[PDB]
């Protein structure tokens, strides 16, 4: 009744505060929090600190904690402890490199109880907003660090968060109950099992049997046709947010043939964006157009559409010197076909109906697209190192987009750097992304996002595909479903059955 059951694809994992997976981004977020909380309006508001200062300079920040909260053990929440997972972080901080404030922190002390000083190595902007995200920077309580430190595992794992996990079944289920001690709002639910269900459509058949009573994702939480049935159904209850970010191809600037311009922009003509929406998504997606939609921060930016128009496709690749042999319907040029390998996880139904799609609509154009559908992690190895012509990607959502996604084209072991790196102007771009991010003059912030999101728009970097949504499925006693500011976080303390 004040008990629900839901469903995620894996179990949570260990939930340590400070690593990556097997850990989950929403169940991080469910048992650690961290000292300043992000809002909708992109703001951060007073969490675990109650108030900060920061120098002239914009390097020292000097944060007041409140003085009343404990760890689910018991144990207090003051500053030594915060200091404390600060340094089991940093004692790890290469496995942080995508993250810049993981590179700026340059000192962190607690100076009483109460105040803690973070001195960064510039005026860094998203300093606060990234001290909000799910992780690393969150706080455990020290007394579970394993030999003084969390990078190599940690024992229970005791937050100060609304929620506590009771217990952990690997391959089945994850429980978790509210901390009735919170320093916070009690959440009304009081207890949470999560059903480890990995395919989409077995996740819709636990629904419609009442297995469980809620399903939260995005758009590749069940089958798109199955949840447009479901809306209509008066027996539940369906929700479909405002988009939270984009999908899209990144293509190999640095491999031929798309090294190429000409054949990048004829790309970014050649596909029907709403017809695809309709087709594999089953019309409940938005198109994209640009990187970032209009509505990001820094990004309204009047950049100019590539429309679907395979006869301008066409065109752009007749002026490169791409044309059609005598009776092939692939074109060459220099002796070579205009063949590309699309790389995609092959298990995923989803992404496979889209690539057949870009596949098809390439062939219209005479671009030989061949699908590679692979294992996940070896598509993961593939976008470290370039091994790939198009790959499917997406961006992070807020609070994450623009900055950190941007931040993060410049690792060399991330697909977007990856597929920038033939750019003649990439050691521009990065160069303008470090100094973006250290911006106080509000002119200059806007003005280097413009020329990096401008440069990466008119060079044919990205195909954008969609602006995605989160959706939600629910036994109609559960009401309205809220969504979190943070795109990755799930709100269930702010369920009220
Ligand atoms: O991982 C995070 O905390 C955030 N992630 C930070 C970078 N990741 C570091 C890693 O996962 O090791 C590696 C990473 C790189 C490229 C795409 C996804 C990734 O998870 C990005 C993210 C934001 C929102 C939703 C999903 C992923
Ligand atoms: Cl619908
Ligand atoms: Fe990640």
């Amino acid at each position: 009744p004040d008990e629900i059951t839901t469903a995620w694809p894996v179990n949570v994992g260990p939930l340590n505060p400070h690593l990556y997976t097997p850990n989950q981004m929403f169940a991080q977020s469910m048992v650690y929090e961290p000292l300043v909380k992000y809002q909708a309006d992109g703001s951060v508001i007073p969490w675990l600190a109650k108030s900060w200062t920061h120098s002239e300079d914009g390097k020292t920040w000097t944060f007041t904690l409140r003085d009343d909260v404990k760890f689910s053990n018991g144990e207090p929440f003051d500053a030594e402890a915060a200091a404390e997972n600060f340094r089991a972080v940093l004692d790890n901080r290469q496995r942080h490199a995508w993250l810049e404030l993981a590179n700026q922190i340059v000192d962190v002390k607690a100076l009483s109880k109460t105040e803690l000083q973070i001195t960064l190595k510039s005026a860094y902007y998203p300093f606060l907003q990234e001290l909000a995200l799910p992780r690393p920077f969150r706080f455990i309580a020290p007394s579970q660090f394993k030999n003084h430190e969390t990078m190599n595992g940690i024992k229970a794992p005791i937050g100060t968060g609304p929620w506590i996990l009771q217990e952990s079944k690997l391959n089945q289920y994850d429980v978790f109950v509210r901390n009735e001690n919170y320093w916070g709002e009690k959440p009304a639910i009081k207890k949470i099992t999560f059903n480890v269900i990995p395919d989409p459509t077995t996740r819709a058949v636990a629904f419609e049997t009442g297995d469980i009573d809620l399903l939260y994702g995005n758009e590749g939480l069940l089958p798109l046709d199955t949840f447009a049935r479901f809306s209509q159904n008066p027996a539940y209850h369906t929700q479909l947010s405002q988009p939270i970010e984009t999908v899209m191809l990144a293509l190999n600037t640095a491999k031929a043939p798309t090294n190429e311009l000409a054949v990048r922009e004829a790309l970014n003509y050649a596909v029907n964006k709403k017809s695809l929406i309709d087709n594999a998504l089953y019309g409940t997606q938005q198109v994209a157009d640009t990187l970032f939609a209009p509505s990001v921060p820094y990004a309204n930016l009047g950049l100019k559409p590539s429309q679907y128009d395979p006869q301008k496709a066409k065109a752009l690749l007749e002026k490169a010197g791409w044309t059609l042999p005598a009776g092939k319907d692939i074109r060459e040029k220099n002796g070579q076909p205009l063949r590309i390998e699309l790389s995609f996880i092959g298990t995923d139904a989803l992404s496979k109906s889209m690539a057949e799609i870009i596949q098809a609509d390439m062939r219209q154009i005479g671009a030989d697209v061949s699908l590679i559908g692979e294992e996940e992690s070896s598509i993961y190895a593939r976008q470290r190192d370039g091994r790939f012509g198009m790959i499917f990607h997406r961006t992070w959502g807020a609070p994450y987009d623009p900055h950190a996604f941007l931040s993060s084209m410049r690792v060399p072991s991330h697909a977007d750097f990856q597929a920038q790196q033939g750019l003649a102007d990439k050691p521009l771009i990065d160069k303008e992304i470090g100094e973006v991010l250290a911006t106080h003059d509000e002119t200059q912030r806007q003005a280097l996002y413009r020329d990096i999101l401008t440069r990466l728009h008119d060079e044919a970097v990205y195909l954008p595909i969609s602006y995605i949504s989160m959706m939600v499925v629910s036994k109609p006693e559960l009401g309205n479903i809220p969504y979190a500011p943070i795109a990755t976080e799930i709100p269930f303390e702010q369920i009220k059955p």
